[PDB]
């Protein structure tokens, strides 16, 4: 019979030893060997409150990824050191409670993150979470089981980030083609405009429910730095900055074929870890391709709309805890009393 507590967690994964990919190397020396068998138990007739915005597991994961990137993705300049090209493809990470501690997991299929949960169970580990770092769009995550879910520590307060949990993924295919000749930094992502705009209309329809039927408008970000005005993400080791203006086109339809986002590979990065600007080596040679699932969106809601008929939303990002938070929302650690 538990109690809300914070225990230092431990990680488990199916990482391959002697693999050159940095996620496998970190998981091999930092997550449990052992090869565990965690198990579930339904808590019959039981209800419990959750808060995905006040979750210590979020900061536990955040400590891991920061440690993983510092050991694996070293910048040439911060400090003037080595910076080799590395193998980079995130793998799932499971988080597990030690003895005397359990994770409580919400099985409500329309759970929004905060509040009471009816289908509560106790598990030893979380599901496999891929630690994908990105802005504006959440990549390669899990999908909402039933409806599109709007997540917010408080949807009335405009200062609190919103996580849109898509119930169906939209594939985005980013490439920096090969061939000493030309701007080797130019890149691009291709998206199905028909697919994407169908989902964006469903997000628009779901946002309308929350804001007493109100013209929902999308505006590319003004404030913030390159990594948050642009859709940012690491692909095979390289830092990608993609202009997402075509995705938040309030127009869209003579406009629903293949959308091509212009991208760039950047060398000097304002680190998501807070540690400032850091410079990496120029792009590797050859075809750099990543095909990912868009599984969520990060939005800010403009202020000063209480006397209008419109709500205006902008793609956000910047705090990676929101990314971990988007996959850990159904969990909470509790000390077994
Ligand atoms: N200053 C404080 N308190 N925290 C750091 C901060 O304030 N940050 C916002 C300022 C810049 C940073 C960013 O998010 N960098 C980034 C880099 C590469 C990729 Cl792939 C990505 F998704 C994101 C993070
Ligand atoms: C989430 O659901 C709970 C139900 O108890 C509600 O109190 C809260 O306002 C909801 N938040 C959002 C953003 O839907
Ligand atoms: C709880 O979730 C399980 C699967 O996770 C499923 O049978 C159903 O959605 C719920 N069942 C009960 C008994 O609450
Ligand atoms: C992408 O989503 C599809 C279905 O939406 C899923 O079957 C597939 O495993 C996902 N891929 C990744 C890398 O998550
Ligand atoms: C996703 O959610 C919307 C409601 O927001 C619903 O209309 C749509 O049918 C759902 N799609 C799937 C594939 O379940
Ligand atoms: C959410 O929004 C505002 C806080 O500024 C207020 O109207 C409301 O009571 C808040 N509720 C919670 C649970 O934070
Ligand atoms: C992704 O785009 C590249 C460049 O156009 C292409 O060669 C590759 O086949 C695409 N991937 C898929 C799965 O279509
Ligand atoms: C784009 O998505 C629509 C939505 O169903 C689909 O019918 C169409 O085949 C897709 N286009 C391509 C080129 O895959
Ligand atoms: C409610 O929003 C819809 C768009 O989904 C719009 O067509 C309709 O006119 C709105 N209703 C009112 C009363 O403004
Ligand atoms: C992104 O691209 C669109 C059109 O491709 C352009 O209108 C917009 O100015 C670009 N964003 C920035 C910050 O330059
Ligand atoms: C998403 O997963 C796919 C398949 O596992 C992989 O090819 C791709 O590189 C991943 N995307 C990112 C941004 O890590």
């Amino acid at each position: 019979v538990w109690k809300d507590a914070d225990t230092t967690l431990f990680c488990a994964s199916d990482a391959k030893a002697y693999e050159t990919e940095v996620h496998n190397v970190w998981a091999t020396h930092a997550c449990v060997p052992t090869d565990p068998n965690p198990q579930e138990i339904h808590l019959e007739n039981v209800t419990e409150n959750f808060n995905m915005w006040k979750n210590n597991m979020v900061e536990q994961m955040h400590e891991d990824i920061i440690s993983l990137w510092d050991q694996s993705l070293q910048p040439c300049v911060k400090i003037k050191q080595a910076c080799p090209k590395i193998s980079f493809d995130p793998i799932p990470i499971h988080y597990c409670t030690p003895a005397g501690y359990v994770i409580l997991k919400c099985n409500d299929k329309n759970f929004n993150g905060t509040g009471p949960c009816k289908n509560v169970s106790s598990v030893q580990c979380t599901h496999g979470i891929k630690p994908v770092v990105s802005t504006q769009l959440l990549l390669n995550g899990s999908l909402a089981e039933e409806e599109i879910i709007i997540r917010s520590e408080n949807l009335t307060n405009n200062a609190k980030t919103i996580i849109v949990h898509l119930n169906k993924s939209v594939e985005i295919n980013c490439t920096r083609p090969s061939n000493s000749g030309g701007d080797i930094r130019k890149a691009y992502c291709e998206i199905n405009g028909t697919k994407w705009n169908k989902v964006l209309k469903q997000v628009t329809e779901k946002l309308k429910e929350h804001f007493n039927n109100k013209t929902i408008i999308f505006q590319p970000p003004s404030g913030g730095d390159l990594e948050i005005t642009m859709h940012s993400f690491n692909c095979r080791g390289e830092f990608f900055y993609c202009n997402t203006t075509q995705l938040f086109n309030n127009t869209c339809k003579g406009c629903n074929g293949t959308i091509t986002l212009p991208c760039k590979i950047k060398q000097i990065i304002n680190m998501w870890q807070g540690t400032g600007q850091a410079m990496y080596a120029p792009p590797i040679d050859g075809k750099i391709n990543c095909v990912s699932n868009i599984t969520g969106i990060l939005l800010t809601r403009d202020g000063g709309a209480n006397n209008t008929s419109n709500e205006t939303f902008r793609p956000g990002g910047g705090d990676m805890r929101d990314n971990w938070r988007s996959e850990l929302y159904k969990y909470k650690v509790v000390q077994i009393e």
